């Protein structure tokens, strides 16, 4: 499967950009394009040999991870560090059988009896995704953090706030230009802070927006969607329109209309 390489050590703004726009690439294939948003890989029919993309991911401290995402939907099904590969528990048979065509390398495969799901996961984490701060600083902890799990060096906890921290600043950055940018800007200042409510919503929409944009009606959607401004001022979202700058990924829910 393609692999798409990052490392926190020296990264700036640029570089992220970079990776990201390498990440969407592997992502969408540029055959399904909605209001000018790109959609990924409808999972129907879709090749066991296209299913995966590999993210690749070093620190400063010299170490590696290897992280699977799924292209119909960016989700990370599991990584690979050193000679052992995790799986988050499959959701179906389907699912199941396709996990196994990855790191098929690796001596010691383990598959999760949790999944991957924000829900679960803020609750081995022992912390919601508005009090675990991101940044490159978090980023290059949580490589860490997944790089020693297998050894005993990482607690439950520690390792789900790592996946939490991972997956925002992979996946949800691949998902929304919006997300890109707000990790754009804790790199370029050297910080380190929760997503606040803009971030939250988003992700926690996606495939509400997904849905409403694929069945709108030229553009506009039948029910508005309510999202969230930075300081948690409420707004709703009528038409695709004020989307395009915000999204830029979909998870593929139909076929487009004629």
């Amino acid at each position: 499967y393609p692999i798409i390489n990052f490392t926190t050590a020296g990264a700036t703004v640029q570089s992220y950009t970079n990776f990201i726009r390498a990440v969407r690439g592997r992502l969408t294939t540029g055959a399904d394009v909605r209001h000018e948003i790109p959609v990924l890989p409808n999972r129907v029919g879709l090749p066991i040999n296209q299913r995966f993309i590999l993210v690749e991911l070093s620190n400063h401290a010299e170490l590696s991870v290897t992280l699977a995402l799924d292209v119909t939907n960016a989700y990370v099904v599991g990584y690979r560090a050193g000679n052992s590969a995790y799986f988050f528990h499959p959701d179906n048979q389907e699912d199941a059988e396709a996990i196994t065509h990855l790191f098929t390398d690796v001596q010691n495969r383990y598959t999760f009896a949790f999944g991957g799901n924000y829900d679960r996961l803020e609750q081995l984490a022992g912390n919601l995704r508005e009090n675990i701060e991101l940044g490159n600083g978090p980023l290059e902890e949580a490589i860490s953090a997944l790089y020693y799990y297998s050894t005993g060096g990482t607690q439950l906890p520690t390792l789900a706030r790592s996946f939490i921290i991972c997956i925002q600043m992979i996946s949800e950055a691949a998902r929304f230009q919006y997300i890109e940018g707000e990790m754009r800007t804790r790199i370029r200042y050297n910080r380190r802070s929760a997503p606040d409510p803009s971030v939250i919503t988003l992700e926690n929409s996606w495939g509400r927006l997904s849905t409403a944009i694929q069945e709108s009606n030229q553009g506009a959607f039948a029910s508005p969607i309510q999202l969230q401004r930075r300081n948690g001022s409420k707004f709703s979202v009528y038409d695709v329109s004020i989307l395009i700058p915000i999204i830029a990924l979909m998870v593929y829910r139909c076929a487009p209309p004629p």
